[PDB]
């Protein structure tokens, strides 16, 4: 019935919508097109920041190292880099930057810091996540061209994942509470699932937007009286110019709260 009110916000919505969510108060999942492919976007700087925690977790000043931001390093969207060129952010401010600003170039640094895209990859399989790919840096990882599976996942696996490293032990404790922290500190997210989420409720989330009208978000959600629940919504459209809907990510966020 979830199912059914998913598919009509679909419907109406002209693209393709994605969702997963994991009720860990029973372990139980809701998803709509769980298993297909969607493109990222900005939702993979989860994984990028987690990989350097898991890094840290062998050193334990690697948050505080320092990397060099040059002028040619800027992107296209940089408003915590910019401010550092010809100077230096830490792995801790990069994590931060590119978690609660989505700060491209930001998340370059913590690619190249892994050793390039695959790096990424590779800590997701290491924690058990067979689905999860990025291929590209920023800005091109969010082409999101239809049937393309570079820097794709689906909405089951991230569920997954965002699950293990934010409510279990893919971190170390300190880690994933430093991951929750960042989460929960999200300047982007109002518009998009939370949104959806009685007021009540707190949450962390990061959101994602790309070509093709390409609108993400993904949530860990502490309601009101009940166990935390996980939450991955991914919107995609047919033309390459269409505007980003959070509103449909809030709108398939209202129908898993009210079947709850
Ligand atoms: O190894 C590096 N990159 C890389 C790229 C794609 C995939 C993988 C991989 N697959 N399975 N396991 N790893 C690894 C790499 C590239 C450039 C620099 C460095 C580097 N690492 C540590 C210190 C300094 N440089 C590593
Ligand atoms: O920069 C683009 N989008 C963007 C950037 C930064 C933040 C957000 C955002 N965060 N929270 N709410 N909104 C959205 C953008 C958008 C369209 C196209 C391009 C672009 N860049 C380079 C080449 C081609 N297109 C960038
Ligand atoms: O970089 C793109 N968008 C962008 C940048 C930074 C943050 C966000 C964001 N965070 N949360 N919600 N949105 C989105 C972007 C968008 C469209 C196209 C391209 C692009 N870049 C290079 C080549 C081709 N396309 C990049």
């Amino acid at each position: 019935a979830v199912q059914q009110k998913l598919a009509a916000l679909e419907k109406s919505s002209g693209g393709r919508l994605g969702v997963a969510l994991i009720d860990t108060a029973d372990n139980t999942q809701v998803l709509y097109r769980g298993d297909e492919r969607f493109p990222m976007c900005s939702t993979s700087k989860v994984m990028a920041a987690a990989a350097v925690l898991k890094q840290s977790e062998t050193q334990k000043q690697l948050l505080n190292q320092p990397v060099e931001i040059k002028p040619a390093d800027l992107v296209n969207y940089n408003p915590i880099a910019e401010k550092h060129v010809n100077g230096t952010m830490t792995l801790a401010e990069l994590s931060a930057a590119a978690l609660q600003y989505s700060d491209n170039t930001a998340m370059n640094k913590l690619i190249a810091q892994l050793g390039g895209p695959g790096g990424v990859t590779a800590f997701a399989r290491a924690i058990g996540d067979e689905t999860f790919r990025l291929d590209r840096t920023e800005p091109t990882l969010n082409t999101a061209i239809p049937g393309d599976p570079r820097d794709t996942t689906t909405p089951r696996a991230m569920a997954q994942t965002l699950r293990q490293l934010t409510l279990g032990h893919a971190l170390g404790e300190t880690q994933r509470a430093q991951l929750v922290t960042w989460l929960k500190g999200n300047t982007t997210g109002a518009a998009s699932i939370r949104a959806g989420l009685p007021t009540s409720w707190t949450a962390g989330d990061k959101t994602g937007s790309g070509d093709y009208g390409t609108t993400n978000d993904i949530a860990v959600i502490w309601p009101q009286g009940r166990a935390p629940l996980v939450l991955v919504t991914y919107f995609t459209q047919p033309q390459q110019n269409a505007e980003s809907r959070r509103d449909v990510l809030a709108s398939a966020a209202r129908i898993i709260a009210e079947g709850l």
